[PDB]
C-alpha cells in the first residue's frame, strides 16, 4: 500500500535510530518533496524532513523491534506522542 497522510512509521534518518514519526500532507509545506518522497513529522522531536520509502517502517508492523526507550534527546518523548495522540498537532 502507498504511503498516506497520517499513517504511522518509524523514519530512519542518517545518525539517529529509527524514529517514530508519521506521514504529514503535502499540502502543508510550501516546498513539495521530490517523487517518491514524502513529509515525515518526527515524535518528540517535531522537526520534518522529506524521506523516501526505504526508510519508512510501518509502526504496527516494526514497533516490536524499534519501538524501544533509549536516551537520545527526545526520544522517549516521541514513544508517547505516537502512542498516545500521533495526530495532535504539537505545533
Amino acid at each position: 500500500h502507498a504511503f498516506k497522510p497520517g499513517d504511522l512509521v518509524f523514519a530512519k534518518m542518517k545518525g539517529y535510530p529509527h524514529w517514530p514519526a508519521r506521514i504529514d500532507d503535502i499540502a502543508d509545506g510550501a516546498v513539495k518533496p521530490p517523487p517518491n518522497k514524502y513529509p515525515i513529522f518526527f515524535f518528540g522531536t517535531h522537526e520534518t524532513a522529506f524521506l523516501g520509502p526505504k526508510d519508512l517502517f510501518p509502526y504496527d508492523k516494526c514497533k516490536d523491534k524499534y519501538g524501544k526507550p533509549n536516551k537520545r534527546k527526545g526520544f522517549n518523548e516521541g514513544l508517547w506522542e505516537i502512542q498516545n495522540n500521533p495526530h495532535a498537532s504539537y505545533s
